[PDB]
């Protein structure tokens, strides 16, 4: 049980910057969101919900080679590349992302889900 | 019959230049070599026999999108490519190669011994 205390909210659904408030999180889902069990401090933050990229390719990134690859590189390279593209996906605020392409994707979102 | 008038001939057998010679040229082979008919004057020439490279590769050649090319292009492509290579080849002074890999010589010399 983690209380979060924000120095400012923003209200996705409506808009708006609110001002500070404490979150409670437990069994991985928020219960209460009163505004104001161990504590987190981020009074000099601005606290938003986690952000979704909704067109990624995450068994894949462009290089000049990337052409002449097609025929070289085998699908066990392209997820040991896809390991550490989705560690850089979420340190920079992405907790989800839809994928558009690809059969490694399906493997790697497993592998997430199981740890 | 075409006698070759050159001011100055290379021994190819001995290695020595000698000097003024006449050449008796007739059913495409040599006849007579005696010192001194249509006739072609190169008096201001070193006359010399016909070279041969004994390692080529007429149906490639190298450039910097060599390897990603053995996927996208047909032998056709190497043959009219070759075209050009084997005129090239032969305008520099060399009137015989030796082919050493590749499966469109058989066909170049093919088309080449027909005219």
């Amino acid at each position: 049980p983690v209380a979060v205390q924000c120095g400012r909210l923003f209200d996705a659904r409506s808009g708006q910057l609110k001002g500070p408030h404490t979150l409670l999180v437990a069994d991985g889902r928020i219960r209460q969101v009163l505004p104001g069990a161990r504590v987190v401090d981020l009074g000099d933050k601005v606290c938003l919900p986690g952000w979704t990229d909704l067109h990624v390719h995450l068994g894949e990134q462009s290089s000049p080679q990337s052409y002449s690859e097609d025929f070289r590189l085998d699908p066990v390279d392209h997820a040991f590349r896809a390991v550490g593209y989705a560690e850089k996906t979420l340190m920079a605020g992405f907790t989800s992302v839809r994928d558009l392409g690809g059969e490694v994707s399906p493997h790697l979102r497993d592998a997430i889900n199981q740890g």
